[PDB]
């Protein structure tokens, strides 16, 4: 199907949409539209071996980004790792959510 880490995943907590103003000072204040949707998006969690994250970022109606935190720690423990990662405008333009 196309769930956009549901479940297991929260509406723009205030701690993801404070990555939205950090890596993204200015897709959090570009799309300047007139909703909530100037921040985080959401952030689902699952394991892995390290404990996977899906932070999906939202940048408004029309821009949209995403990242997948995720601190490898497989047993040798090598730094963490993103498989996620995207900026906006429209590239994560999914409207997802139950």
């Amino acid at each position: 199907m196309i769930p956009g880490g549901l479940s297991e995943a929260k509406p723009a907590t205030p701690e993801i949409q404070e990555i939205v103003d950090k890596v993204k000072p200015q897709l959090e204040e570009k799309t300047n539209e007139t909703y909530g949707k100037l921040e985080a998006v959401q952030y689902k969690t699952q394991v892995v071996a390290g404990t996977n994250y899906y932070i999906k970022v939202r940048a408004g109606d029309n821009k949209y980004l995403h990242l997948k935190v995720f601190k490898s720690l497989p047993g040798q423990n090598e730094d963490l790792v993103l498989t996620g990662y995207q900026v906006d405008k429209n590239k994560d333009d999914e409207l997802t959510g139950f």
